[PDB]
Protein backbone atom coordinates (compact mmCIF):
# COMPACT_ATOMS: atom_id res chain seq x y z
CA UNK A 1 0.00 0.00 0.00
CA UNK A 2 2.46 2.70 -1.24
CA UNK A 3 1.35 5.26 -3.94
CA UNK A 4 4.01 5.92 -6.67
CA UNK A 5 3.49 9.67 -6.11
CA UNK A 6 3.76 10.70 -2.47
CA UNK A 7 2.54 14.16 -1.52
CA UNK A 8 3.48 13.72 2.15
CA UNK A 9 5.67 11.41 4.25
CA UNK A 10 4.56 8.54 6.47
CA UNK A 11 0.96 8.35 5.29
CA UNK A 12 -0.79 5.17 6.57
CA UNK A 13 -2.84 3.74 3.73
CA UNK A 14 -5.46 1.16 4.39
CA UNK A 15 -8.06 -1.00 2.60
CA UNK A 16 -11.76 -0.18 3.26
CA UNK A 17 -14.90 -1.83 1.88
CA UNK A 18 -17.38 0.37 0.04
CA UNK A 19 -19.97 -0.79 2.67
CA UNK A 20 -17.83 0.60 5.51
CA UNK A 21 -17.72 4.12 3.87
CA UNK A 22 -20.88 4.65 1.79
CA UNK A 23 -24.64 4.26 1.75
CA UNK A 24 -25.79 2.69 -1.54
CA UNK A 25 -29.10 3.34 -3.35
CA UNK A 26 -30.04 2.44 -6.92
CA UNK A 27 -31.91 5.09 -8.89
CA UNK A 28 -35.39 4.89 -10.25
CA UNK A 29 -37.44 4.19 -13.31
CA UNK A 30 -38.01 7.34 -15.38
CA UNK A 31 -41.28 7.05 -17.31
CA UNK A 32 -40.80 7.71 -21.07
CA UNK A 33 -43.41 10.52 -21.23
CA UNK A 34 -41.26 12.38 -18.66
CA UNK A 35 -38.22 12.30 -21.02
CA UNK A 36 -37.85 15.45 -23.13
CA UNK A 37 -34.81 16.72 -25.17
CA UNK A 38 -35.49 20.24 -23.76
CA UNK A 39 -35.47 19.02 -20.12
CA UNK A 40 -33.65 20.95 -17.40
CA UNK A 41 -31.80 17.91 -16.00
CA UNK A 42 -29.73 14.93 -17.26
CA UNK A 43 -30.96 11.33 -17.05
CA UNK A 44 -28.02 9.22 -16.00
CA UNK A 45 -28.91 5.55 -16.27
CA UNK A 46 -26.66 2.93 -17.87
CA UNK A 47 -24.45 5.22 -19.93
CA UNK A 48 -21.35 7.36 -19.57
CA UNK A 49 -23.47 9.92 -21.46
CA UNK A 50 -27.03 10.70 -20.43
CA UNK A 51 -29.95 8.63 -21.79
CA UNK A 52 -32.00 11.76 -22.20
CA UNK A 53 -33.13 14.85 -20.31
CA UNK A 54 -36.09 15.66 -18.00
CA UNK A 55 -37.61 18.29 -15.84
CA UNK A 56 -37.40 15.93 -12.85
CA UNK A 57 -34.44 15.21 -10.58
CA UNK A 58 -33.98 12.73 -7.71
CA UNK A 59 -30.32 13.29 -6.79
CA UNK A 60 -28.68 16.57 -5.67
CA UNK A 61 -25.42 17.82 -7.25
CA UNK A 62 -22.13 16.69 -5.60
CA UNK A 63 -23.33 13.11 -5.15
CA UNK A 64 -21.12 10.22 -6.27
CA UNK A 65 -22.57 7.43 -8.42
CA UNK A 66 -21.38 4.13 -9.89
CA UNK A 67 -23.00 2.47 -12.97
CA UNK A 68 -24.23 -1.01 -12.06
CA UNK A 69 -25.97 -1.99 -15.38
CA UNK A 70 -24.79 -1.11 -18.89
CA UNK A 71 -21.41 0.66 -18.79
CA UNK A 72 -20.72 -0.96 -15.45
CA UNK A 73 -18.07 0.45 -13.09
CA UNK A 74 -18.16 4.04 -14.29
CA UNK A 75 -17.75 6.52 -11.40
CA UNK A 76 -19.31 9.99 -11.57
CA UNK A 77 -19.35 13.09 -9.40
CA UNK A 78 -22.36 15.11 -10.65
CA UNK A 79 -21.96 18.83 -10.44
CA UNK A 80 -25.68 19.41 -11.27
CA UNK A 81 -28.87 17.96 -9.82
CA UNK A 82 -29.88 14.95 -11.85
CA UNK A 83 -32.21 12.03 -12.46
CA UNK A 84 -30.58 8.82 -11.36
CA UNK A 85 -31.97 5.73 -13.15
CA UNK A 86 -32.14 2.08 -12.16
CA UNK A 87 -28.83 1.02 -13.80
CA UNK A 88 -27.03 3.70 -11.78
CA UNK A 89 -26.29 3.67 -8.00
CA UNK A 90 -25.56 6.59 -5.68
CA UNK A 91 -22.94 6.30 -2.93
CA UNK A 92 -23.58 8.65 -0.06
CA UNK A 93 -20.87 9.26 2.56
CA UNK A 94 -21.63 7.70 5.93
CA UNK A 95 -19.45 10.27 7.79
CA UNK A 96 -18.39 13.56 5.99
CA UNK A 97 -16.01 14.30 8.91
CA UNK A 98 -13.94 11.11 8.49
CA UNK A 99 -14.03 11.35 4.73
CA UNK A 100 -13.70 14.13 2.19
CA UNK A 101 -16.33 13.87 -0.65
CA UNK A 102 -13.96 14.75 -3.46
CA UNK A 103 -11.26 12.41 -2.07
CA UNK A 104 -13.90 9.65 -1.86
CA UNK A 105 -14.66 10.24 -5.53
CA UNK A 106 -10.99 9.87 -6.61
CA UNK A 107 -10.44 6.84 -4.40
CA UNK A 108 -13.34 5.17 -6.17
CA UNK A 109 -12.32 6.56 -9.62
CA UNK A 110 -8.79 5.13 -9.31
CA UNK A 111 -10.27 1.64 -8.78
CA UNK A 112 -12.65 1.92 -11.78
CA UNK A 113 -11.10 -1.10 -13.62
CA UNK A 114 -11.55 -3.25 -10.47
CA UNK A 115 -15.21 -2.10 -10.20
CA UNK A 116 -15.76 -2.93 -13.91
CA UNK A 117 -14.35 -6.45 -13.15
CA UNK A 118 -17.23 -7.09 -10.71
CA UNK A 119 -19.73 -7.11 -13.66
CA UNK A 120 -21.32 -10.31 -15.06
CA UNK A 121 -21.91 -10.53 -18.87
CA UNK A 122 -20.26 -8.55 -21.73
CA UNK A 123 -22.98 -7.42 -24.11
CA UNK A 124 -25.50 -7.06 -21.23
CA UNK A 125 -23.54 -6.33 -18.08
CA UNK A 126 -24.61 -6.01 -14.46
CA UNK A 127 -23.07 -5.43 -11.05
CA UNK A 128 -24.88 -6.83 -7.98
CA UNK A 129 -25.12 -4.29 -5.17
CA UNK A 130 -23.89 -6.78 -2.57
CA UNK A 131 -20.68 -7.30 -4.61
CA UNK A 132 -20.08 -3.56 -4.93
CA UNK A 133 -20.39 -3.16 -1.12
CA UNK A 134 -17.66 -5.82 -0.55
CA UNK A 135 -15.06 -4.25 -2.90
CA UNK A 136 -12.11 -2.75 -1.05
CA UNK A 137 -10.77 0.62 -1.93
CA UNK A 138 -7.67 2.49 -0.75
CA UNK A 139 -8.19 4.84 2.22
CA UNK A 140 -6.32 7.09 4.59
CA UNK A 141 -7.78 8.83 7.59
CA UNK A 142 -5.34 11.78 7.30
CA UNK A 143 -7.63 14.69 6.26
CA UNK A 144 -4.69 16.88 5.19
CA UNK A 145 -3.61 14.12 2.87
CA UNK A 146 -7.22 13.54 1.64
CA UNK A 147 -7.43 17.28 0.79
CA UNK A 148 -3.94 17.37 -0.80
CA UNK A 149 -4.81 14.52 -3.20
CA UNK A 150 -8.34 15.81 -3.96
CA UNK A 151 -6.95 19.32 -4.54
CA UNK A 152 -4.23 18.05 -6.92
CA UNK A 153 -6.88 15.95 -9.21
CA UNK A 154 -9.68 18.89 -8.86
CA UNK A 155 -7.48 21.48 -10.50
CA UNK A 156 -7.11 19.14 -13.47
CA UNK A 157 -10.79 18.23 -13.62
CA UNK A 158 -11.91 21.89 -13.32
CA UNK A 159 -9.53 23.02 -16.06
CA UNK A 160 -10.71 20.19 -18.42
CA UNK A 161 -14.31 21.18 -17.75
CA UNK A 162 -13.60 24.83 -18.38
CA UNK A 163 -11.61 24.02 -21.53
CA UNK A 164 -14.53 21.94 -22.96
CA UNK A 165 -16.89 24.81 -22.29
CA UNK A 166 -14.44 27.30 -24.00
CA UNK A 167 -14.03 25.09 -27.07
CA UNK A 168 -17.83 24.83 -27.54
CA UNK A 169 -18.31 28.64 -27.03
CA UNK A 170 -15.55 29.45 -29.54
CA UNK A 171 -16.46 26.77 -32.07
CA UNK A 172 -19.97 28.36 -32.43
CA UNK A 173 -18.61 31.96 -32.60
CA UNK A 174 -15.97 30.94 -35.14
CA UNK A 175 -18.61 29.17 -37.27
CA UNK A 176 -20.87 32.22 -37.04
CA UNK A 177 -18.08 34.68 -37.94
CA UNK A 178 -16.99 32.58 -40.95
CA UNK A 179 -20.52 32.18 -42.22
CA UNK A 180 -21.31 35.92 -41.80
CA UNK A 181 -17.95 36.79 -43.44
CA UNK A 182 -18.17 34.61 -46.57
CA UNK A 183 -21.86 35.34 -47.10
CA UNK A 184 -21.20 39.06 -46.45
CA UNK A 185 -23.80 39.63 -43.71
CA UNK A 186 -24.47 43.42 -43.84
CA UNK A 187 -24.81 43.92 -40.05
CA UNK A 188 -21.56 41.91 -39.58
CA UNK A 189 -19.60 43.88 -42.21
CA UNK A 190 -20.83 47.07 -40.55
CA UNK A 191 -19.75 46.07 -37.03
CA UNK A 192 -16.35 44.75 -38.11
CA UNK A 193 -15.68 47.68 -40.54
CA UNK A 194 -15.46 45.36 -43.58
CA UNK A 195 -17.89 47.22 -45.87
CA UNK A 196 -15.21 47.31 -48.61
CA UNK A 197 -15.68 43.52 -49.10
CA UNK A 198 -19.27 44.12 -50.30
CA UNK A 199 -17.95 45.60 -53.54
CA UNK A 200 -14.48 44.11 -53.62
CA UNK A 201 -14.88 40.37 -52.85
CA UNK A 202 -14.98 37.88 -55.78
CA UNK A 203 -13.97 34.32 -56.72
CA UNK A 204 -10.46 33.25 -57.73
CA UNK A 205 -8.95 29.82 -58.38
CA UNK A 206 -6.24 28.63 -55.98
CA UNK A 207 -3.71 28.23 -58.85
CA UNK A 208 -3.79 31.96 -59.45
CA UNK A 209 -2.40 32.81 -55.97
CA UNK A 210 -0.66 29.63 -54.77
CA UNK A 211 1.86 27.21 -56.22
CA UNK A 212 1.41 23.50 -55.36
CA UNK A 213 3.82 20.68 -54.61
CA UNK A 214 2.89 17.10 -53.88
CA UNK A 215 4.45 15.34 -50.89
CA UNK A 216 7.84 13.73 -51.20
CA UNK A 217 7.98 10.40 -49.25
CA UNK A 218 10.43 9.19 -46.52
CA UNK A 219 11.26 5.67 -45.34
CA UNK A 220 10.68 4.79 -41.63
CA UNK A 221 14.56 4.63 -41.42
CA UNK A 222 14.59 8.33 -42.38
CA UNK A 223 12.11 9.49 -39.71
CA UNK A 224 12.30 10.40 -36.00
CA UNK A 225 9.46 9.98 -33.46
CA UNK A 226 10.47 13.09 -31.53
CA UNK A 227 11.87 16.01 -33.53
CA UNK A 228 11.60 19.75 -34.24
CA UNK A 229 10.11 19.69 -37.75
CA UNK A 230 6.88 17.70 -38.24
CA UNK A 231 6.31 15.21 -41.08
CA UNK A 232 2.78 15.47 -42.58
CA UNK A 233 1.52 12.78 -44.93
CA UNK A 234 -2.12 11.53 -44.93
CA UNK A 235 -3.33 11.65 -41.29
CA UNK A 236 -4.50 15.06 -40.00
CA UNK A 237 -1.63 15.09 -37.52
CA UNK A 238 2.09 14.54 -38.02
CA UNK A 239 3.35 10.97 -38.56
CA UNK A 240 6.61 11.66 -36.72
CA UNK A 241 9.31 14.22 -37.39
CA UNK A 242 12.11 15.21 -39.76
CA UNK A 243 15.81 16.39 -39.93
CA UNK A 244 15.41 19.08 -42.63
CA UNK A 245 11.96 20.58 -43.26
CA UNK A 246 11.10 20.98 -46.93
CA UNK A 247 8.34 23.57 -46.53
CA UNK A 248 8.29 26.98 -44.82
CA UNK A 249 5.93 28.22 -42.12
CA UNK A 250 2.84 30.29 -43.09
CA UNK A 251 1.73 27.67 -45.61
CA UNK A 252 -1.40 25.58 -46.18
CA UNK A 253 -1.74 21.87 -46.85
CA UNK A 254 -4.53 19.60 -48.08
CA UNK A 255 -4.54 15.80 -47.74
CA UNK A 256 -4.89 14.25 -51.19
CA UNK A 257 -5.29 10.56 -50.23
CA UNK A 258 -7.10 8.12 -47.97
CA UNK A 259 -9.93 8.83 -45.55
CA UNK A 260 -8.62 12.24 -44.42
CA UNK A 261 -8.79 13.42 -48.08
CA UNK A 262 -9.61 17.12 -48.38
CA UNK A 263 -8.59 18.06 -44.85
CA UNK A 264 -6.94 21.48 -44.67
CA UNK A 265 -4.33 22.84 -42.27
CA UNK A 266 -2.36 25.92 -41.58
CA UNK A 267 1.39 25.56 -40.77
CA UNK A 268 2.82 27.75 -38.04
CA UNK A 269 6.23 26.03 -38.27
CA UNK A 270 8.49 24.57 -41.00
CA UNK A 271 7.46 21.03 -41.90
CA UNK A 272 7.90 18.01 -44.18
CA UNK A 273 5.33 17.49 -46.95
CA UNK A 274 4.93 13.62 -47.21
CA UNK A 275 3.10 11.39 -49.75
CA UNK A 276 -0.66 11.92 -49.31
CA UNK A 277 -0.25 15.67 -48.86
CA UNK A 278 -0.23 18.82 -51.01
CA UNK A 279 1.59 22.01 -49.98
CA UNK A 280 0.41 25.52 -50.93
CA UNK A 281 3.04 28.26 -51.17
CA UNK A 282 1.70 31.82 -51.77
CA UNK A 283 3.00 33.32 -55.06
CA UNK A 284 3.87 36.67 -53.50
CA UNK A 285 4.10 38.73 -50.28
CA UNK A 286 0.69 40.39 -50.89
CA UNK A 287 -1.10 37.24 -49.81
CA UNK A 288 -2.37 36.93 -46.20
CA UNK A 289 -2.33 33.13 -46.22
CA UNK A 290 -4.60 32.68 -43.10
CA UNK A 291 -7.45 34.47 -45.00
CA UNK A 292 -7.30 31.69 -47.57
CA UNK A 293 -6.95 29.00 -44.95
CA UNK A 294 -10.26 30.22 -43.40
CA UNK A 295 -11.89 30.34 -46.82
CA UNK A 296 -10.86 26.71 -47.52
CA UNK A 297 -11.95 25.52 -44.05
CA UNK A 298 -15.31 27.12 -44.81
CA UNK A 299 -15.45 25.06 -48.04
CA UNK A 300 -13.82 21.85 -46.69
CA UNK A 301 -17.05 19.87 -46.42
CA UNK A 302 -18.00 20.88 -50.02
CA UNK A 303 -14.56 19.79 -51.35
CA UNK A 304 -14.81 16.39 -49.61
CA UNK A 305 -18.37 15.96 -50.86
CA UNK A 306 -17.24 16.82 -54.43
CA UNK A 307 -14.21 14.45 -54.29
CA UNK A 308 -16.67 11.70 -53.21
CA UNK A 309 -18.85 12.19 -56.30
CA UNK A 310 -15.67 12.65 -58.45
CA UNK A 311 -14.50 8.98 -58.63
CA UNK A 312 -13.58 7.94 -55.04
CA UNK A 313 -9.98 8.79 -56.01
CA UNK A 314 -7.27 11.22 -54.89
CA UNK A 315 -7.10 15.04 -55.09
CA UNK A 316 -4.70 15.88 -57.91
CA UNK A 317 -2.60 19.04 -58.30
CA UNK A 318 -4.91 19.78 -61.26
CA UNK A 319 -8.12 19.60 -59.20
CA UNK A 320 -6.60 21.48 -56.27
CA UNK A 321 -5.50 24.32 -58.59
CA UNK A 322 -9.11 24.55 -59.80
CA UNK A 323 -10.65 25.15 -56.36
CA UNK A 324 -12.53 28.42 -56.26
CA UNK A 325 -12.33 30.56 -53.15
CA UNK A 326 -13.45 34.08 -52.18
CA UNK A 327 -10.84 36.70 -52.84
CA UNK A 328 -10.04 40.36 -52.35
CA UNK A 329 -6.90 41.85 -53.88
CA UNK A 330 -5.91 44.09 -50.97
CA UNK A 331 -3.45 42.50 -48.48
CA UNK A 332 -4.56 44.83 -45.62
CA UNK A 333 -8.18 43.78 -46.31
CA UNK A 334 -7.33 40.02 -46.49
CA UNK A 335 -5.73 40.38 -43.07
CA UNK A 336 -8.49 42.51 -41.56
CA UNK A 337 -11.21 40.00 -42.61
CA UNK A 338 -9.13 36.80 -42.14
CA UNK A 339 -7.91 37.68 -38.64
CA UNK A 340 -11.48 37.73 -37.18
CA UNK A 341 -11.93 34.03 -37.93
CA UNK A 342 -8.29 32.98 -37.75
CA UNK A 343 -7.63 34.30 -34.18
CA UNK A 344 -10.51 32.00 -33.02
CA UNK A 345 -8.98 29.07 -34.94
CA UNK A 346 -5.66 29.62 -33.17
CA UNK A 347 -7.45 29.96 -29.79
CA UNK A 348 -9.39 26.73 -30.46
CA UNK A 349 -6.24 24.92 -31.50
CA UNK A 350 -4.39 25.80 -28.22
CA UNK A 351 -7.46 24.82 -26.17
CA UNK A 352 -7.74 21.40 -27.86
CA UNK A 353 -4.02 20.76 -27.40
CA UNK A 354 -4.21 21.65 -23.69
CA UNK A 355 -7.37 19.47 -23.19
CA UNK A 356 -5.71 16.48 -24.82
CA UNK A 357 -2.48 17.05 -22.78
CA UNK A 358 -4.21 17.44 -19.39
CA UNK A 359 -6.47 14.41 -19.94
CA UNK A 360 -3.34 12.27 -20.18
CA UNK A 361 -1.69 14.01 -17.17
CA UNK A 362 -4.86 13.68 -15.05
CA UNK A 363 -5.07 9.91 -15.84
CA UNK A 364 -1.33 9.54 -14.94
CA UNK A 365 -1.66 11.36 -11.58
CA UNK A 366 -4.86 9.56 -10.58
CA UNK A 367 -3.10 6.22 -10.98
CA UNK A 368 0.15 7.37 -9.13
CA UNK A 369 -1.57 9.15 -6.20
CA UNK A 370 -3.40 6.00 -4.92
CA UNK A 371 -2.03 2.56 -3.86
CA UNK A 372 -2.16 0.00 -6.69
CA UNK A 373 -4.49 -2.86 -5.79
CA UNK A 374 -4.07 -5.09 -8.85
CL1 LIG B 1 -23.69 -10.71 -22.49
CL1 LIG C 1 -15.32 18.33 -43.21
Amino acid sequence: MTPKLKLNNNINWTKRTIDSLFDLKKGEMLEKELITPEGKYEYFNGGVKNSGRTDKFNTFKNTISVIVGGSCGYVRLADKNFFCGQSNCTLNLLDPLELDLKFAYYALKSQQERIEALAFGTTIQNIRISDLKELEIPFTSNKNEQHAIANTLSVFDERLENLASLIEINRKLRDEYAHKLFSLDEAFLSHWKLEALQSQMHEITLGEIFNFKSGKYLKSEERLEEGKFPYYGAGIDNTGFVAEPNTEKDTISIISNGYSLGNIRYHEIPWFNGTGSIALEPMNNEIYVPFFYCALKYLQKDIKERMKSDDSPFLSLKLAGEIKVPYVKSFQLQRKAGKIVFLLDQKLDQYKKELSSLTVIRDTLLKKLFPDMT
